[PDB]
């Protein structure tokens, strides 16, 4: 058997609204001996206030196992490691992996309005970019919304590595031209943790 | 034991100067019976003589080994099936991994070049940026070219899925301010099969 | 009887999406004699599968009779020699006929576009030009186009020798006043082996 | 044996310092009889202006024999029909062979000068451009001239037939860039039928 890792949603650890979790999620067991025994070690302490198994749902017969620890705002933000021990009898040694944010200084994500390009103006879809560079902690999150209403018709790319080591990610909105010409405003929406408060907001329109 | 199949490079299928290669990583395998043997099948014939053998190791404990097949340009770009027969001994049964070209309609890339944002100016380096959907396909190459020479400090996104079906990616080049406003003109060279003669430019400059 | 040999067309050797191939045509036969036997031989190995060979007649009272070679991109660009032999009636010596890209240190192309003049200003249609010069390897493909989408009445000079021993071609764009009085974009778009990538373009508009 | 007819240079059709002449060439006349018997009649008059040279010898022990005749640079450009009757002791019945002035409505070329291109400015030595356009005989002559004396290094293209059947090519000057920044007067010299006089001239300048 293997076992990996996964980190929280990178909104929920910038917004209070909702609980951050990480998951590990054990593969290829075998229905030999199930018995899988998850020992939670936040930090150094080994005490888990953990969740239910609850193993989802089958594919291939699951043989699926997955235990969720509510983790604190304040610790994945403060640098700090979650390990997952899991034993099994089928396993000679147990496999633990640990989890902690990008250990780094965070950086500011700066934000870029860019409208779109002469070629696209004579077309039905005109597409809205928001360029976002230059945030350390790859954990980021970009909506779109105009007016105060949210929007639809948007994809981000992932975040891709720089030569600064930073990262950037654009993410490009498609609206009718319609609304752009008649002059409606649109609002990147950006959410890291250098930002002031976990949040700006650069809007958009001409 | 466990293989995988990994398609030709875009600028390899699509440029006379190149050899595309159909790669195929058998990964794990063991440390007790280390020989691999590869049988490369195209379209049913096998090809024997069209494969060579990179010889390899890792650091996992345990090897990489690697095969790769010499396609034609026409072969691949046509409707052509490579298969790869990887037999070992940690393997009771020899595991058959085919690829091929993304079967569909050829979609043309579109090219939107943006110019740097405002705030960007009066700062020491800008960016400039590549926006090219509605290629389908998704093997695509994109590089930048000023004064024919081409330019280094360029990164390209991972194709990511439109909701048309389509795909798009974006592409960061920065540049000294001082080139970009002693009126240096940049090009966007983007490399598809949608496209007329496999090749468009775009250019930016002012 | 009379024999010809002829080269791949410039294009279909710098774009890997088509076939370039030699043509063998022998003209003049005789009805004692319709049967021509053409022996392929390329850098001395022989090459019979590559042959295809249809048959006609012309308004001569004599017939005419071609055998094509189908050959490989990286052959040509790389001077490799293809031969024909022709053996009808009497003559046991074939052929003298062997073809091959010229050898020379190959010149990258220099494209300025020059835009209509001020005579042509006050006319129903402008004419928009292309020179290309410079080039030393004689194998070049220049095109016009215009968002994205091929022109059509655009017609380029074969390319004639100059002082330098470079060569250099015109290629003129007739378009609609309209159309560039209304502020379009066109492009010249050069194949040629020197240049970076095989592909360069330049843009014209105002 | 074989019999051709060559017609007048273009230059020396529209200039009365010259000659114009139409050539008949006999060739594969053998050694046995040579003996051929030029009879020349201009529209249905025959004329006995006509000069046959001597007998000449080539490699394949053929010989080729030639008669030149004199023609008025009216009747040739008046569309007058030149025939040659060869008769020769081995042949059967005479050969006939005809040649006529281009027999569609003349089209005066629109000669447009274009100066050199921004890219070029830079260089050592500059280009200047003349495109003549919209002419139906193929018969034209072009050149060059600057501050009156003749000029050296400029290559004219061949004639190239357009979409709307008439002809046009273009014709470049290469010269220092002291001489285009010093504002020097340059000339083009077209000769053509439809042109009033036969010759015109435009001019290049800063
Ligand atoms: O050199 C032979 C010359 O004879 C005369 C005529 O104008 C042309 O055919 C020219 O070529």
């Amino acid at each position: 058997p293997s076992v990996f890792l996964f980190p929280p949603k990178p909104k929920d650890t910038l917004m209070i609204s909702r609980t951050p979790e990480v998951t590990c999620v054990v593969v290829d067991v075998s229905h030999e001996d199930p018995e899988v025994k998850f020992n939670w070690y936040v930090d150094g302490v080994e005490v888990h206030n953990a969740k239910t198994k609850p193993r989802e749902e089958q594919y291939n017969s699951t043989y699926r196992v997955v235990s969720v620890l509510t983790v604190l705002h304040q610790d994945w933000l403060n640098g700090k490691e979650y390990k997952c021990k899991v034993s099994n009898k089928a396993l000679p040694a147990p496999i633990e992996k640990t989890i902690s944010k990008a250990k780094g200084q965070p950086r500011e994500p700066q934000v870029y309005t860019l409208p779109p390009s002469w070629d696209e103006r004579t077309k039905e879809e005109v597409s809205l970019t928001c360029l976002v560079k230059g945030f350390y902690p790859s954990d980021i999150a970009v909506e779109w919304e105009s007016n105060g209403q949210p929007e639809n018709n948007y994809k981000t790319t992932p975040p891709v590595l720089d030569s600064d080591g930073s990262f950037f990610l654009y993410s490009k909105l498609t609206v009718e031209a319609s609304r752009w010409w008649q002059g409606n405003v649109f609002s990147c929406s950006v959410m890291h943790e250098a930002l002031h408060n976990h949040y700006t907001q650069k809007s958009l329109s001409r």
